[PDB]
């Protein structure tokens, strides 16, 4: 019973049962209704692509080199098993995403409640979890060789990292650690996931992907640096490797940091927040979430999708009147005017935590040519944008940009002011333009 | 000093600010929550893109092709302003499509309201009309030099054709070439199959190898029985055949999919399961049905892939019914196929009497009587169109050519044969006894009709 599946990226796609199990699952079928860019497909029309197909791709990808490792040395003592679970990990590392994806981590939650620690990831291991329970997975991942308490676990860690000197992972040996660096590398941020959406959202975009990820896996290799197990690239690869970090460059500077785009994120995210209180997704026992909430319940976490987008836009309810009409702007195309841009000098990160405050700070600023027209904090959006050792046998750490919702000569000009002394009292970057 | 937009079949477009006006409205961008394939991305899961970036490289594509046709023969006199109107109707000629597009007027609503006569065309005349008046359009395209009364009612010519010698009233005879751009019923070639091409075969990972570009650049306006015509030059002649074959792959590999065709009579199942219970707020608020919201534009425009997931996520109890369909969907278990016809030399099935199917099927006498006797809402009957409405034809005998020598007058003159209408059949009882017997009725069904007999 091994399943095909046809995808414009990488072909015929060839799926282990077991797998296809875990996909035929709400759980995962939700993953049908998140776009993978966000908010960039109301700048970029061919990017209408999901998180479904994108975590197909890395099921694949994920598979394919594991299994390729595992042919050219034997003596690293692959196992089916192995391989399975690895792909699983690709299949599962998405699955904790939210509405427009990174929009709502990295902006949504932070604005909603500043309090609470989230990331996609930890999310990802929770929906996990429940998938597995819901849909009896586990003695169906017995009926093919798994052990599932241990590997399970291997599958989580994999996705999210150690779970909590040492070793610190507990799904698999040291010997084994090559493993860990297939879905999800920290360290040297080269795994299969970027592999797939690099020349998926190339695709979609019509942007020039020069990587040819078959290559790079047909040559790699496990191989000893620090007495240490790691994925080494053949010296004649090196090509290929400027050529990712190309793509990847070219695609945040033209896609992922795209001014309208990310100004677009934030008009959706505003009006999440103010349709927040409103809005009601059942979860387990009957009980009743806010989108903010939602995330504490896997259950109602499964019906939070890009749908919320038209719940508030089609609405009637009064209540949501602030919120729909912040939507209605976006169909309209009159958004959020630009105002400027800078950075934070030293080390210094502004944290998640801290995002709520930034309009506040902004406005509170004093400009010493005092101006006719005030502004207040409701009429500030501050956007906090974030972001050679691999082994062998200009980038801007975080951006800050600020727009303002009146669109009015002066308000704008006036806008300009109050940033810029902003800056200036954070001893940041001075704006330019 | 206009808008550009990057498309990944297209590359560049660019956009005159009147079209852009266009475009950002609720009526246009609904477009936007609403699948090409419909029930195909559940089958093909790069086929994920939407009406809306179609629309734009149909736009895109009827401007190129007009404006290259002026350029290489000025005695058309094709003006600024005709180029806009079809720019304008390549744009729009999509925007009367429904949930699921071809799925909703192809199958909902003949399942739902037999009794109606209903086309995503006529959908799209009407919906322009409300997205002009509903936005102020008139006066910004007077700004630009259109005149609205009578380019409005060229615009829906081009759309949906004549309404009630020469039919059309937007455009005299002497510019008749216009009218084979954006929609060509006869010959079916135009930017419209186009785009949709070239794009449904870059998101299905199937080749295409129609060039359009080349297409455009050496087409010319020519005289056929004092016709104005849009003639392809003699040498492009392979061209359209990889065109025609590109065309039969689309829809023998995707468009007719075994699997993709249940999911879409599954959906299309929830929503009539569904259709007493869901409110949709119209004109006045005057509440409309999915079956209904067809009568009323503002209503129409909140219409979109999205009703799916409202029924999916609902806790009415009234929506149960449709809710469970939706959730075998997500689960994977299907409809389950029982076999294929024709209706060759026969009569072909009509939109009214889809309804019926169901009932006749469970009313044929097998031979053979079986253990358990199954009911009509055991049967779904599928009716697939290459094109609905059409005669059995060859599409290249309506295909005009020109010599390069004498370039006014058009010269005197193995693709795929077309099985233009199939019927399959799935049962909703998934159990051993049940298909055996389904089989056995559907055999029967199809012996009684004089449509071909069942393979495998
Ligand atoms: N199961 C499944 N298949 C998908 C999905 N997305 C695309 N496909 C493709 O669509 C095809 C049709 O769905 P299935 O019902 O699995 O197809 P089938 O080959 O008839 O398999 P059975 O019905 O189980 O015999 C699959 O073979 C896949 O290539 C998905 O989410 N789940
Ligand atoms: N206007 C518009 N632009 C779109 C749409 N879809 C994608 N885009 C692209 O997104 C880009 C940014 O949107 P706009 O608000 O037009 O931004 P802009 O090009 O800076 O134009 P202004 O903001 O009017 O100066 C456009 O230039 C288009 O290339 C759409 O539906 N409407
Ligand atoms: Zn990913
Ligand atoms: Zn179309």
């Amino acid at each position: 019973t091994m399943k095909v599946i046809n995808d414009p990226i990488h072909g015929h796609i060839e799926l282990h049962p077991l797998l296809v199990r875990i996909i035929d699952t709400p759980q995962f079928q939700r993953l049908r209704y998140i776009k993978q860019l966000g908010g960039g497909y109301y700048v970029f029309p061919g990017a209408s692509h999901n998180r479904f197909e994108h975590s197909l791709g890395v099921g694949y990808l994920a598979g394919c080199l594991v299994h390729a490792l595992g042919e050219k040395q034997p003596e690293l003592q692959i196992s089916e098993r192995d391989v399975l679970c690895v792909q699983i990990a690709g299949l599962c590392h998405d699955l904790g995403h939210g509405p427009f994806s990174h929009m709502f981590d990295g902006r949504f939650i932070p604005l909603a409640r500043p309090e609470v620690k989230w990331t996609h990831e930890q999310g990802s291991v929770m929906m996990f979890e429940h998938l597995i329970n819901s849909n009896g997975i586990k003695p169906v991942m017995e009926q093919y060789g798994l052990i599932p308490e241990e590997d399970i676990y291997f599958i989580k860690e994999q996705i999210v990292g150690p779970l909590e000197s040492l070793w610190p992972y507990k799904g698999r040996p040291e010997n084994k650690s090559f493993l860990y660096e297939i879905v999800s590398n920290k360290r040297n941020g080269i795994d299969v996931d970027k592999w797939d959406y690099f020349a998926r959202d190339c695709h979609h975009l019509g942007i020039q992907n020069n990587f040819d990820y078959k290559r790079f896996i047909k040559f790699a290799r496990v191989c000893e640096v620090d007495n240490e197990l790691r994925i080494c690239a053949r010296d004649k690869e090196v090509g290929n490797l400027y050529d990712m970090f190309h793509t990847r460059n070219s695609l945040h500077r033209r896609a992922y940091q795209h001014k309208v785009g990310n100004i677009i994120d934030t008009m959706i995210t505003d009006a999440f927040l103010k349709a927040d209180d409103y809005i009601e997704i059942t979860g387990a026992g009957g009980k009743k979430y806010r989108i903010s909430t939602a995330i504490d319940d896997m259950e109602a976490y499964t019906k939070l999708t890009d749908n919320i987008f038209l719940e508030i836009l089609y609405s009637t309810d009064p209540k949501l009147k602030d919120a729909r009409e912040i939507l209605k702007q976006i169909e309209y195309r009159n958004l959020f005017k630009y105002v400027g841009e800078t950075q934070p000098t030293g080390q210094i990160k502004i944290k998640r935590e801290d995002y709520e405050s930034l309009p506040k700070e902004v406005a509170s600023a004093k400009p010493k040519v005092l101006l006719d027209v005030k502004l207040k904090a409701e009429d500030f959006i501050v956007d906090v944008i974030n972001m050679d050792h691999v082994s062998f046998y200009k980038f801007a750490e975080q951006l800050i940009r600020v727009y303002c919702k009146k669109v009015d000569r002066k308000s704008l000009y006036a806008a300009r002011q109050y940033f810029v002394q902003w800056c200036a009292d954070r001893n940041f970057t001075k704006p330019q333009d």
